[PDB]
């Protein structure tokens, strides 16, 4: 029908500006599955609530790789190379039908730097014949990130990645009969969740391999689909081994239509969730700098910029649904205020996706750890259920979302 397009530093839909006022709901396609893995009744109710809060865009995982670790989604879409669960992919079909009824769009990412959907390290585990070592268990994060980036250098891994891209992009929706390439419900194809060049000791050669991978992968998708937007899923500078020139060079290709950045002030040690009053002022100074730096790059490259992930812990780091969210709420207000001013001033700030949406999902696990069969939440299986997710009962947070979702609309 009519697709979301780019014109300079903004998106357009039917010749009018389009601003992303979104959430991350990684599990939305799983929820559409027609078997016991799905919860279609819940999916419709969630999308009805989100639409009522002014949400126009979801960012969703397209594919997962089978993993045996206890920090990963189960079951998976890809049960060994080429062995796709068609019943689960009907969940993506169903999601696309449901979004289209509500004039909502989706950004679909095809891989994962991290472990919670298998992702790049699971590709390498299958190739190498050695199981993934869950970094939640080993705490060997530097080793993990290096293994994950080894994906870019593997010809077999790239062949298999390209096969998966082709499998999904050329899909026909089994429900409505729409080819995916013809479906304007899809806003963008996205290379991966948070692809990084490697660990803190990444070499110049490894930076170039990453740049070349982003270029080649985006160009490959454009051979399949000349018209949908393509984005990388990068965090920005923090996902570029703290080298903004890597970010710039990777995203300078015309086959990348818009820019992404993610902001994780607690993960980056700028904010201490157990010393929030003491650390908030410094964290906010650093967050505003991170936003400004990326807005400047978006001006340089003449592309829209989406804050496609950002979030903050509940008060004192609680996972409980009855805990307060004062710090999170004030953070979201600050980010929204700055971004709205940016947009008013004609800068390439083109919207956002909060990380993440829990909605009607619930856990009764004492340790807040997801187990197979448990409600899917915006917090994926590698984090406590309740870490960053916004519940339907988080009234104060939802009111802020409702307000700004309306204000960001042209
Ligand atoms: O893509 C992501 N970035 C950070 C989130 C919060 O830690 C995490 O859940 C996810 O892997």
């Amino acid at each position: 029908e009519h697709f979301v397009r780019v014109n300079g530093g903004h998106f357009e839909l039917q010749g009018k500006p389009y601003v992303i006022t979104g959430v991350n709901m990684w599990y939305a396609a799983y929820l559409g599955a027609p078997n016991e893995v799905g919860d279609r009744d819940r999916l419709a109710k969630e999308l009805d609530n989100l639409k009522a809060i002014g949400v126009n865009n979801l960012r969703v995982l397209a594919v997962s790789e089978k993993s045996e670790i206890n920090s990963a989604v189960k079951p998976a879409v890809t049960n060994g190379f080429g062995n796709y669960d068609e019943t689960l992919l009907q969940g993506l079909d169903y999601l696309l039908v449901e979004l289209a009824k509500r004039d909502m769009t989706v950004v679909l990412y095809f891989n994962n730097f991290w472990q919670w959907s298998g992702g790049m390290t699971q590709y390498m585990a299958w190739i190498e014949g050695e199981p993934v070592q869950d970094p939640n268990v080993t705490n060997e994060w530097e080793a993990f990130m290096a293994k994950s980036a080894s994906f870019y250098r593997s010809e077999k891994a790239q062949q298999e990645y390209r096969k998966t891209l082709e499998k999904i992009i050329t899909r026909v929706n089994s429900i409505n009969g729409k080819a995916y390439v013809d479906d304007a419900t899809i806003m963008s194809w996205q290379l991966a969740n948070e692809p990084r060049p490697g660990n803190s000791q990444t070499t110049a050669e490894e930076k170039q391999i990453y740049i070349d991978w982003v270029h080649a992968a985006a160009a490959y998708i454009k051979t399949l689909d000349a018209h949908h937007l393509v984005s990388s899923g990068s965090e920005g500078e923090m996902g570029s081994v703290n080298d903004m020139q890597v970010f710039i060079d990777a995203h300078a290709t015309p086959d990348i239509d818009y820019l992404t950045y993610h902001m994780w002030i607690r993960n980056w040690s700028w904010f201490d969730k157990t010393k929030p009053a003491e650390t908030w002022p410094s964290a906010w100074e650093k967050a505003q700098n991170y936003m400004r730096a990326h807005i400047d790059v978006a001006k340089q490259l003449n592309k829209p910029l989406v804050l496609e992930e950002f979030g903050l812990d509940r008060d004192m780091g609680s996972y409980a649904m009855d805990s307060t969210t004062e710090y999170r709420d004030n953070y979201f207000r600050g980010v929204f205020e700055l971004m709205l001013a940016s947009l008013e001033q004609g800068e390439p700030s083109a919207g956002y996706n909060i990380w993440a949406w829990n909605g009607y999902g619930r856990t009764t696990r004492a340790n807040y750890w997801w187990q197979e069969g448990d409600d899917f939440m915006g917090d994926p299986p590698q984090e406590e259920q309740g870490m960053y997710g916004v519940f339907d009962t988080d009234t104060s947070t939802i009111a802020i979302m409702k307000e700004f979702n309306a204000r960001f609309q042209p």
